[PDB]
Parts: structure tokens; sequence; C-alpha cells
């Protein structure tokens, strides 16, 4: 899959949607976490949004490479395309609005995100919103911030749970505090760096091109 598309931001804490077994053609779900960022390899726990006990890992969270390049993760919904097609998968975003117009993004598909536009990427910064579910609430007694789009001063990152806070001030500072910018996208093969947190990779992977930093 190749586009355009628009971006939000979001952290709800909940299990993501590629954690459930039978989703797509992987070798495993996303690894989802405890409540206290260990890994969980049973894939049938519940999500703590539906009164379960699995939550995302702090580590499906942003971070720089350099000043051009940063890896991260997102929820997608993509035109023409369904979980089978998104789960895992990864995109190196491009972007084409905001502070960050022309900063690459290469993210992992860990969820599936809202209608909103052609192909919306949700993408994944610890204090970015809650939104709908507000998993945080339970798994640690909440984040700060609006509901929808989260916190507003880089300095709410300084109660946020230690694991949280790297992805929490990426977003001021690599990401610029960018609100909601546009961006056009490309599928590629995952980089290690994102597999190795997800534990996901898709079996069609290699389908994609390399992406070169
Ligand atoms: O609903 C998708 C996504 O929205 C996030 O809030 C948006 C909001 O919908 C939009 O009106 C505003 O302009 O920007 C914020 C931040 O992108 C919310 O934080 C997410 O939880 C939610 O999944």
């Amino acid at each position: 899959a190749s586009g355009s598309g628009q971006s939000t931001r979001y952290w709800d804490c909940c299990k993501p949607s590629c954690s459930w077994s039978g989703k797509a053609p992987v070798n495993r779900p996303v690894l989802a976490c405890d409540a206290n960022n260990n890994p969980l390899s049973d894939a049938s726990v519940k999500s703590g949004c539906d009164g379960g006990s699995a939550y995302t890992c702090a580590n499906n969270s942003p971070w720089a490479v350099n000043d051009q390049l940063s890896y991260g993760f997102a929820a997608t919904k993509l035109s023409g395309g369904t979980e089978s097609s998104w789960c895992c998968a990864c995109y190196a975003l491009t972007f084409t609005s905001g502070p960050v117009a022309g900063k690459t993004l290469v993210v992992q598909s860990t969820s599936t995100g809202g209608d909103l536009g052609s192909n919306h990427f949700d993408i994944n910064m610890p204090g970015g919103g809650v939104g709908l579910f507000d998993g945080c609430k339970r798994q640690f007694g909440g984040l700060p911030g609006a509901q929808y789009g989260g916190i507003s001063s880089r300095s709410q990152c300084d109660s946020f749970p230690a694991a949280l806070k790297p992805g929490c001030q990426w977003r001021f500072d690599w990401f610029q505090n960018a609100d909601n910018p546009n961006f056009t996208f490309k599928q590629v093969q995952c980089p290690s760096e994102l597999t190795s947190r997800t534990g996901c990779k898709r079996n069609d992977d290699s389908q994609f091109p390399v992406f070169t930093p």
C-alpha cells in the first residue's frame, strides 16, 4: 500500500488490535504487556480496555534516530486494506505539512485506526490522548491531558510513568508538537528496530522494498 493520508496522535494503553491471534499472516501477534510493561507471550489475555489486564507495551513508543528520521508505531485504517493486510506491516511516512514537513517516520502498524480521510495513521505517542477508551486509567491511574490530543505542555510529561516519558517528550522534541501533520506513505520491509519490540513480522514483509534511511 502507498498513497497520502492524515495523521492524529494517541495513546490509550489498550491492548493493540494486532496483538490478537488470527488477525493477519504473521509469525506471532504484537506483544502486549502487563500493567508494568512485562511482555505477555499469552495472546489470549484480555485487553485492559475490556476489563482485562493486557496493555500497550511502553516500547511501542517513537524515537528519533537523527534530525531527519524517527521510528515508531501507529494504528492504521487504509483504503482498500483490512486488518489482515496492515497488521504488523511497516510504512515510511514523509510528512507534507506542519513543522515536521519533509521529515521521515517509519512506523509499524500495531492496531486499527478509525476512518479519517483516505488513509488514517493514528501515531503512537504517550500523552497524545486516550480518545474513546481510557485504558491508562485502569493500567496505572491515568495519564494527564485532554481526552483528544492529550497533554499540551512538555512539562506534563514529568509525571508520566518512567517508561512512557521518552515517547511523551519525543512528541515535543523531534516531532515539534506537530498538530496532525499530513504525509505520504509507502509500505516497506520492517526495520528490525520495530519487530524486535513487537515480536510481530508479516509473512509478506519481503514483498515490499527495503527502507533506506
Ligand atoms: O479519533 C482519532 C484520534 O483522535 C485524537 O484526537 C485528535 C482529534 O480527534 C482531532 O479532532 C484533533 O484535531 O487532534 C487530536 C489529536 O490528534 C485522539 O487523541 C486519539 O485518541 C484518537 O484515537
